[PDB]
């Protein structure tokens, strides 16, 4: 039976029953962040159709470097308002969240996040649609796109003991093994303690 | 279900809204405009007005108000006490309450709903005595009456988009997510899962 | 209905119901307090007679500026004891409170204290007893007499949305109608929100 | 029938049955403190004796200003190490508490705490062995001595709706009569109420 | 009965029936720190063997300042994996703590942690494995080895009402007898007050 404490609640510990007792000195120096894009231009209404209302099928496919197969969203009714478009990518539930922002009367835009982590950045592309692909694509290798990236990926940076930790998530397992760290701000010199 | 990093930043959310975490700063709250009369009275039932009149109207536009609201004050009756009474009984977003100063020194106040879109024109139709006291323009600042409070809008950023409202229950920002601002605040999170 | 809240626990609030929504900017400049009395000098004891034994009955009067009626309380029983004053003023149970403080042993003081506000500052006079008018006796009117002014009579001074407020206790109330403010300590530029 | 709240946590309050319902500003500007002594040096052990082994018998006179009789505390040849003169004082149970600190690995010191207020400064001295009269002697009156004064005596000094008054003790009865208030903290313009 | 407060949560308190009633100045000018080593070259797994596959036992010998005789962990049973090195010095229990850090994919590092304080500096030698030695052998002595020094081990020292004391750990007792005080952080001029 392992039980874990820490100096501080801005970073919860947890244990399992292989973990060791220890005491850790934990500085967190960067928190993990979700890339964000989000359509350079506003609209009216969230039922204006953004994409060619000619055009009955096209798809929006996402790439991502921890991601193996493409990701293909498809709009087969000839609605491409940013409600059906966001409904769509949220609907097949596969780590990309699409948002509609209110930033005041008659100005929406359309929002777009990954999961955390420099795995996750996205590039979009829209097959048979060059009017909606001209609002959406984005490609985050040359970092250049038709959106704009409002918040960048940015992965979790901590020090355990000396020992400097990369990681996509704010939770931090195998830092060491036996042991689950939740980031939720950026802290200095805090402790973990293991006692069984 | 959603959840917040600090306790002055609330979060409710809907049932078909998106997972996600959203990183949010508040810059500004939303402030309601708040009128006080110059002058002030030894009672809250003596007359205000004129006497010699039966009828007047307190006329009050706003930016967000189509129709002009009309208080009519039909009883001979220009206390304190009634005007306030007659604007509150209106129950058309528009609070009226007494400020007692001191004994025997009570002032009127006249407050909106939060937002710019909700700064107050005042005239008094038909006696002037009592437009001499609660006229106002929030076009040019000018009137008998003071302001109080300043009419400001909510301004605040999520994920890197700066947004703005007329009050402190901000929805569609993302849609689902119903936040609710008492504090201003840098870096907080709010976590949909 | 309504909720309170204020940005500093130094200033607590309430509402009624019909407390209309806002936003109240509020300095405290400074707070009420109470005309705190205490005889001349101390006494060996709490209860040796301290007035003339040959007397049955007598009367202290007390009058305040906020008071229509003077308030009156006899000594009956002949006992003029720091004991018997203490509690015959405390019976009255009309807003001055009598209290014994040992200084240090054999050294008994008495104190009258009433509200707080500049309205209840006290005028002391006694009937049929020269000798506990020679210790009571006290007129604020012109601050003379065979008291001492251990704490001198104050009103609260508060400022909401630039509006200059005075009251005679900490608990403030009809500024506006509807708040309810207890004082506990001067504040600079707190704020008080009521919504809905 | 009564009951008091005050304005801030540093103060806490209570009441008896004789107390009348009022408020008192009390400003708190010193609290009291208790003397405490060590000795200036430090020894290997607990164990060894620290007095003169030649003498059969020996006395630490205790002094304090409202101590009506000294306390005297005797030792005999094997009775003068550390854990001795700790567990003498202490067994006497007279208000002067012995503790033993370890500075580190193999030394030590022993520290004597009076209880609270300026009546209860030490004048130590050894009666027949001089050893352990280097070793413990002090006098509060000169703040002179062998040991060394940790913490000096200091009483509670507090105003109660503008009488000014000083205790012993933290735990402050009779100011007013029917009132008591523990001090914790430095305090200004607090107000305690009774109803 | 006897309670303890303290003027800083970093500083915590709890003292015995017996101890000393009064209040206690304390300064924490450093705070004890345990030796902490790790491998200096990263693995790809957990899994595969680091000790030579030839032998098919050694024993990591540990020796320290102040453990009476050495710990003599054997590696026996046909496993000298990561995990498996790090279970046999678990399992020994013998106050030094193995632990896994997962610096970033495919990067493992073995981390050996002792008790704190400067008695627990580690001497490692690993008898019958040049290969195991290779990577885990340190001397603390002339501060060289095949691994590397993360945390240097340190004392505790602390200040109290003016006496400097030194402790092998953050857990401080004898500071006088009766009190016990856990170290979390440096502080300046803490007090604890001891109440009966």
């Amino acid at each position: 039976s392992t039980v874990a404490s820490s100096t501080t609640e801005d970073l919860k510990v947890s244990t399992t029953a292989g973990a060791a007792a220890g005491t850790y000195k934990i500085n967190v120096t960067q928190l993990a962040a979700a890339q964000s894009l989000a359509t350079k231009t506003t609209f009216a209404t969230t039922k204006e159709q953004l994409g060619d209302t000619s055009v009955t099928s096209r798809t929006i496919k996402i790439e991502q470097p921890g991601r193996k197969e493409p990701l293909e969203i498809k709009l087969d009714k000839g609605d491409t308002s940013m409600e059906a478009i966001r409904d769509a990518i949220n609907d097949a539930d596969s780590g990309i969240a699409a948002s509609i922002v209110k930033v005041k009367e008659n100005e929406f835009q359309l929002v777009l996040t990954a999961n955390s982590g420099t795995d996750n950045t996205m590039k979009i592309t829209v097959e048979g649609d060059t009017k909606l692909n001209d609002l959406l694509a984005y490609d985050s290798t040359t970092n250049t796109g038709n959106m704009q990236e409002l918040v960048k990926a940015e992965n979790a940076k901590l020090n355990v003991n000396g020992i400097d930790i990369e990681r996509q998530s704010n939770t931090v397992t195998d830092a060491p093994q036996g042991i689950t760290l939740t980031l939720t701000k950026k802290v200095t010199d805090a402790t973990v303690t293991v006692t069984k």
